[PDB]
């Protein structure tokens, strides 16, 4: 109905939190997530005061409508929470209780530059903006904060969920703000990509590298082109799941890199053939002889750079 | 209006039950279902006792408004239960009957391990949070707990619909609340898989062994390699439906199983023609007669292994 | 506002009726359509009487407010209907006329055993709960029941929409219920199958076959496991349509031979070559010359006795 | 608010027109698309008549209630329009001019026995239900009719937007209605087709009849088969981007075509390969180079006639 | 209530301006993108002046209700806005000053003629409607004219928002509107796309091509097609995300030119084999050593004129 007044010169504290109760539905293509949690707030009013022993109660419940209540918004979501208020109370100094259940949907970017074994936070941000008679602040209430017990998404580790308890004061739109931030931080699981992904593109490129103890064009060319195409038949199934990326990332290096050898193979079966034709057999068997060793151990020693480049 | 007086300390009794009317929609990516029920509550109210014989009516009709009802929420939704009242009667002596008919989307965690055998139970949790100055606690109802004869889910079998009687009481947010669980049992329908998806790979593993009752290379390989791509094509169309999961699952070790088998094929293959090359015809005979018998005893214990560990 | 008193105990009878006006959106994987049309409602309310000559007017109409209004609810739908009142009249002696428009999504199980050539009966029902001092039942009125001209369904023919005019009384939660069904009947457009599924894979199980009148091993097995690899995509392409079936159905009964086919082709190539590799032709050129009969006529066989005991 | 009283029983004529702002959402799958657009109506009504001397104001502006407007809906839509009334006027003389803002999804069948090369009629319909006390007719103002320049549609190119001046009365549910149809013509931008679908295709067919100027049975059976599996993947594409409307149409059976035209090229392989083999060189000369010729002529034949015959 | 009287003549003048909060989910199929903003406005209202030394205070609050609001509506969204009021000032003077949060989803055309090196330009329209009595006008306020530091684009960099100061009047339904109009210029983040698309096919095309080195006839058509194939699948992935384009584009004339680059590979790989089946080596080995460097100059003089022609 109307902010209560300034004593003498003191700014409105306003102490929150957030108890998660759910989290879910985590889209690496739009960055976003939902989830369901309850939020708590608490000031001071000296309007609403009352005395116990003529009341005869302790503390008294309200509606919310006939009282005075503070804004609260997120700054990152789609649309507004749809939230229902579950209880008010009023202590007898003037002290207020709210406690409210919403549920929203949150937009994180995310960061893919480790994909398979990468780390995220996730950000969400409350924000008041003040009256024109009164100035408020935010503050956090740690007995407040805390996440369920079965709160869980699916192929991620819920690490904590903390807030930064200095808000962050600013003026916009000829008024001033102050803002929160609660970060809530994952692991992903990435024992489930092992024997999905990466062992079969290894048997894959194996098989392709087989061809080097052959003399037959034709059963060469068969290999390395057929792999050729199940590694693309792979690539699009790996490169389907994942938005379109700024930078450089560790599985792109990875694909074409493997690219890359695929390429190679391919000239050095036919430069091969070609020595064979010219009736020059020694030149050959001794290209074919070093490629046997020689693209297993740059094969090794490229993964190694790449590894320790991105991860180091 | 307000919560009922208690006579000294009685915690308030509301008695609850479910009766399913429709449930469909489960998603097994999404690890979601719709459901379609009534809900129904009981409890004393003892300011609206009347005498019968003075009004002469036995059964009171009131509307939703102008009457204390308590609030009863559930935990694991995605957003509030759109419901609306059916009935409110109320006895002579202030027995308050009330149902509701409702429809919610529920979140429930699932389990493949065992994937194309294997059964779930899903969860729906009631909760009512204790107000100020009355203590109320959940109960449940036998005789209004059921579920309609037609109800239908595609692939999937109902077995039983119970609920845990004892509720489990904890404070929460300084205040006390109590919790119910409602359990559904069903079991999957997997007969259908094995027409469609088990022996067509059978089919072309088998294609694929014929690989060594032949003596020309090119065929070979155009055999082991092209069957290696039908599997692959299979093995996306499998994944398409089974969402990732951080334990080791019976489908995706077969899957690496039937990876490894082709792989070593392919080495057989190389090596058979490299010994024949070499101007040494016997050894590549006795090991392709060896492998003959040693690759079919191989496939057979190695998959007893599997469903022994994975169902056993 | 209050249901009218009875006489002595006769129940209260609401004549129904349904007017189509669209139907459209009919999934096949989730079960589901889309309708629209109109809801008629008749009843019988003394309370209401008036009589003409000293009033003025045949017909008062009446705001939906201040007038009872029985509560018909629909069984199968994924949310309650939404719909408008249009027209509310009163005869002299006390009869209402009752008209509304809605929308909604019926849930309907299907049955695909004859999946290209099935015809489906859709349920739509009705239900009325009796109120604490009145019994009501549900009947038909004939003369308000029927579709519009100008309803499309892709893919789909109309036939009849009719509705069974003996309600069903049971007893639901202590109280009585009536419930009707409304059926509509569709039939399959099937002759867009033919050329775009049927005759396709005819010609590929032809070309395959044609390895039949050749003796070279490679030429062989290139024909065989190419159109293999064709056979699949058709397959997927075939499969991605229809839900999961619990029983065996018709198409997945011709994959399946099909597939038994490709594999029992593969071994008779196989053998043919073997003989040939062993220096006796004589038994490779009987067999092939068997086989290029044997194969169509079993073939042929199969069908018929598959579509005898899927359609008799 | 009432009905204007009649004068001398005679049907009220109301005047309408449509404006169009924003058309998009065409999806051909569900054949459906959203609108956004004004609407005007205008009528008489005797006791809105007021001095203009005396009041001093040139016209009145009236809020929607405390007035009488028709009800005025849209047949083929799935839901009812969202309409915010933007003004009321009323003339010194009885006539009131009204105006909305509205949004809808409007249901209309669309056509595609032409599909790249087709043209659609998009249809809404406008209907009014007589009362008991009045009858009520539609009519079409010119002026009132039109189209912002602004409006566009992805692929599509807008030819005109009239609406046909008769209206259509019948009596539907003991009441009669008329009905306006506003008729928007549209037709597809189809350059992108050629070089995106049609010259690919004649590419791989012609790369497959390029095996009539070989003799190597391998070889061709590789070509051919080869370029028919590049065939089916090709129509992967082609219906990924095509309706998923079934019915008859022009690249059905130019699909239908093609594969009938590949069945017969293997056959005349086999048939080179038979003759060659029992030492008939002649027989199988003259029947590759009578089929050079043969192929092309024939698929330009047939390709002229269903040009004609569909589209002719 | 009732629009602000003119002293004479005066047009009202209400004064804009947007502040970007969130932008995301830009859509190329669809041509959408959704918004989160502030609006700002700000007019004169003689007929709430007040005495600030006579009230005591320097500004007052009122409720968006018992207060006249113009209705500024966008024109190019597919629903009306989600709209909260945050603040509501009155100066001395008359000058109310409006603040609300708002978020709507966009309708907006794209060029695709650049595709992977384009950038775009984003309208957001503004209007308002004269009423009867005042005439209303629109103008740009550049204070209150700004982007949020944390607002991103998948893909896409920001380069300005701003809006032309002058707007454009004309008269639509008899009535005089104005309109402003905001742009949001982007541009293309493009270095991804070089690693993942292009590298790729070029390295599939130099396999292609290394046919030219090999003399058996096989070997080059097994290559030639599989790497046909090969293409075919990336030209899927590549028009996987991708609109249709009305006229002609880089990406399709790039893919255009490919497939004609397979075609004649095609063909001079018959006319070699011919030739040399004819017992003519001379001129088939001259024809692949011109092919040999033909190729690529070809190649290379051709998407050096497509660059330019484009990019001119
Ligand atoms: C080759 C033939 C044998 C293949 C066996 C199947 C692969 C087994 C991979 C096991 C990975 C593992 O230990 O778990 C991953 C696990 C993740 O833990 P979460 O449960 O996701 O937390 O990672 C680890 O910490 C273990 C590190 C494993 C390293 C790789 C092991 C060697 C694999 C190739 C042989
Ligand atoms: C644009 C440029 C790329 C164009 C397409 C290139 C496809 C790959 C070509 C393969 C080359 C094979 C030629 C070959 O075998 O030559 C052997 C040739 C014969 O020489 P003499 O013994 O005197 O006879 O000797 C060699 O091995 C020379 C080295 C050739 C292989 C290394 C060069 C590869 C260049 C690829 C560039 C791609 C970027
Ligand atoms: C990582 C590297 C991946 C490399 C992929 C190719 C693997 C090798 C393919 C098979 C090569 C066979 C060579 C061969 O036959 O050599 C003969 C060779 C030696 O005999 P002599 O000539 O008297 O000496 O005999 C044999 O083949 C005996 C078996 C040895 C090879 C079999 C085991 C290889 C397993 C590789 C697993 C890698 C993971
Ligand atoms: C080879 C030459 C034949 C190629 C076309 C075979 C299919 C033609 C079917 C046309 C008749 C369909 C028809 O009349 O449908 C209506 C009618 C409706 O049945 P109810 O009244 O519900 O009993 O359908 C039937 O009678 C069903 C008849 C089933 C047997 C015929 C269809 C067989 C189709 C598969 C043939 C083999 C395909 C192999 C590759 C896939
Ligand atoms: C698990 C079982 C499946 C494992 C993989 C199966 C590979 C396919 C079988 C290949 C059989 C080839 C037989 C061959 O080439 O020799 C023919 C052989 C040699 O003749 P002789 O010298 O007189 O002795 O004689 C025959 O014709 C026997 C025919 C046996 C094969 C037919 C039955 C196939 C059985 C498949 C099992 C699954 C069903
Ligand atoms: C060799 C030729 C290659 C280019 C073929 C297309 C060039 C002609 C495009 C012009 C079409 C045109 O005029 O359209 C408008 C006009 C509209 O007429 P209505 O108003 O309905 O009377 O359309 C027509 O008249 C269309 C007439 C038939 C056009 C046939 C075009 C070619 C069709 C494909 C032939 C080859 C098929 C190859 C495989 C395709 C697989 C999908
Ligand atoms: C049941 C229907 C499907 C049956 C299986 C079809 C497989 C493909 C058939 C291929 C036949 C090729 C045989 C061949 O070339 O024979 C040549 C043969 C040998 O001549 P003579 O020395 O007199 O003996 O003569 C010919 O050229 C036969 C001419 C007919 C072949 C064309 C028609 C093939 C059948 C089409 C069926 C379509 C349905
Ligand atoms: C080896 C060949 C080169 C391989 C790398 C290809 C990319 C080279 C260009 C990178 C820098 C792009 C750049 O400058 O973009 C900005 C700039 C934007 O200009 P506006 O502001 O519109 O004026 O873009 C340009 O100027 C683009 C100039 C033409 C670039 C042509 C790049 C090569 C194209 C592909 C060639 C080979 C095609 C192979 C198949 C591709 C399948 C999709
Ligand atoms: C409808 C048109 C499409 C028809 C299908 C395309 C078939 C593919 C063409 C293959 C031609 C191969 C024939 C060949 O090599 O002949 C060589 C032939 C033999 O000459 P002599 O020794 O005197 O006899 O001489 C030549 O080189 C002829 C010229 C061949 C190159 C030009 C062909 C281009 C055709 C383009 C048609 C499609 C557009
Ligand atoms: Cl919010
Ligand atoms: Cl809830
Ligand atoms: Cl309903
Ligand atoms: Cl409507
Ligand atoms: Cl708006």
């Amino acid at each position: 109905v109307s902010p209560p007044p300034p004593i003498a010169d003191e700014p409105l504290t306003v102490n929150t939190g957030i108890y998660l109760i759910e989290c879910y539905s985590l889209d690496d293509k739009a960055e976003t997530f939902k989830v369901n949690a309850f939020l708590s707030l608490s000031w001071k009013d000296r309007r609403l005061a009352f005395d116990p022993v003529r009341s005869g109660v302790r503390v008294k419940t309200y509606e919310p409508e006939a009282i005075w209540i503070p804004e609260i918004r997120f700054v990152n979501v789609e649309n507004a929470r749809d939230a229902d208020v579950v209880d008010i109370s009023v202590s007898p100094d003037g002290t207020v209780q709210y406690l409210e259940r919403f549920s929203a949907r949150v937009l994180s970017p995310l960061d893919f530059r480790r994909y398979p074994f990468d780390s995220q936070t996730l950000h969400i941000y409350l924000i008041v903006r003040s009256v024109d008679t009164r100035n408020i602040v935010l503050a956090v209430d740690l007995e407040k904060v805390g996440k369920n017990d079965d709160v869980f998404l699916t192929g991620w580790d819920i690490e904590s969920f903390t807030a930064v308890v200095k808000p962050a004061n600013f003026a916009l739109e000829d008024r001033l703000e102050s803002k929160l931030d609660y970060q809530l931080r994952i692991s992903r699981q990435y024992f489930s990509y092992i024997p999905n992904i990466i062992l079969p593109m290894l048997f894959i490129l194996f098989i392709s590298w087989t061809a080097f103890w052959s003399t037959s064009y034709e059963a060469n060319v068969t290999l390395v082109v057929s792999t050729l195409i199940a590694h693309i038949a792979f690539n699009i199934l790996v490169e389907t799941n994942l938005p379109k990326t700024p930078a450089m990332t560790y599985t792109g290096a990875i694909i074409f890199m493997i690219y890359l050898f695929y390429f190679v193979a391919v000239i050095e079966v036919t430069v091969q053939h070609y020595l064979k034709v010219e009736s020059q057999p020694a030149r050959a068997a001794s290209i074919t002889r070093a490629s046997r060793i020689a693209f297993p151990v740059v094969f090794l020693l490229a993964n190694i750079i790449l590894a320790f480049l991105f991860f180091g």
